[PDB]
């Protein structure tokens, strides 16, 4: 009841003749809260965090694809807009539907499974095919791992190093970033996925982390194999509805980000000085080395 209160207020306070009728937390992330407000509109919310620039990069984003993009498909339209390092809020009218999961996919018939399929390649090629905020992840990456020997690889394991610099390796011998680069939506999953009535997508929410990237960078949750994601048969046939890209290659994209996620969370809880992070994701290398 408390956080309602405070973010009533600024609300109130940033955006003048706004008035809070009804206000509540529906969703969050870990530096992040979104509020349904008046039943209407989505507040997202972040105060003083690693990225300073955020939100106005997302911003930027919905008001690009707000122009550029011809479909159906619903996104955020943004509203209201107050940026600042302490503090940052987007407000949009809520896109209204029901997440996709693995459970309502699995209900749906075989047509409507396709249609959605269709939905998406469909969204991902137009996105894709915009002439267009970049992000390079082998570099991005490359600079995480330097952070890590700056701060406390020499206190990690042998088991832990090793997976580092197994993976390490691999990211220098791989090709899979010397594809098409495209502007994608970078954190496409079934839980930003909003379908209609008939089991249609009708919006896609969070371009949070959109940008300029490799094209197969969408395709990696698609692909996924977990309790949260469809699993890897969907991913595929939307790969081969999309089109002129090559399915392995997606897949090994797919996989070395998954290899990178324990170290991924590690550098999180360096930078954010979160010591949970860092616990978990050395837990995690560990639980991964004796999977057989
Ligand atoms: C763009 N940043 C993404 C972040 O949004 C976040 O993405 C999540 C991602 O973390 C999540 O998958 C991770 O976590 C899954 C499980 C532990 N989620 C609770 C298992 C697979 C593992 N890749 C996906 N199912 C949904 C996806 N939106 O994690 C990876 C990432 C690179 O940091
Ligand atoms: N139905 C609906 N839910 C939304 C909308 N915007 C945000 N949400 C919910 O609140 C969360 C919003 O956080 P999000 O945009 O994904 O930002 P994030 O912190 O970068 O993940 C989502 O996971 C949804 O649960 C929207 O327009 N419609
Ligand atoms: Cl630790
Ligand atoms: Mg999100």
């Amino acid at each position: 009841a408390t956080n309602v209160k405070a973010m009533k207020y600024l609300i109130e306070h940033y955006f003048d003749n706004f008035k809070v009728d009804s206000i509540e937390i529906i969703g969050s992330g870990y530096d992040s809260v979104a509020y349904l407000v008046n039943n209407e509109y989505i507040f997202k919310t972040k105060f003083s965090t690693n990225k300073k620039k955020g939100y106005a990069k997302e911003k930027a984003i919905y008001n690009f694809l707000n122009t550029n993009l011809e479909t159906n498909v619903k996104i955020p339209n943004i509203e209201y807009s107050y940026i600042s390092d302490e503090l940052s809020i987007l407000g949009y009218k809520e896109i209204k539907g029901t997440f996709l999961t693995p459970e309502i996919y699995s209900t749906m018939s075989e047509e409507e499974q396709n249609l959605l399929k269709r939905d998406i390649a469909s969204f991902l090629r137009q996105m894709h095919g915009l002439d267009y905020c970049t992000i390079d992840n082998k570099q991005n990456v490359l600079e995480e791992y330097i952070l890590l020997r700056e701060t406390i690889y020499n206190d990690l394991t042998d088991i832990e190093k090793d997976y580092i610099e197994s993976f390490m390796e691999r990211l220098n011998a791989t090709t899979v970033f010397e594809g098409k680069k495209c502007l994608c939506h970078n954190d496409f999953s079934c839980n930003h996925l909003l379908l209609d009535g008939n089991n249609r997508l009708t919006g896609i929410i969070d371009f949070g982390d959109s940008g300029i990237i490799d094209e197969y960078c969408d395709f990696i949750y698609l692909l996924e194999d977990s309790e949260e994601e469809i699993g890897t048969n969907f991913g595929e046939d939307i790969l081969r509805m999309y089109g002129n890209i090559d399915i392995e290659k997606a897949k090994e994209y797919q996989d070395i980000v998954e290899e990178y996620y324990p170290i991924e969370t590690i550098v999180y809880g360096i930078k954010n000085i979160k010591q949970e992070f860092i616990e978990n994701g050395r837990k995690e290398i560990y639980k991964r080395t004796y999977k057989d």
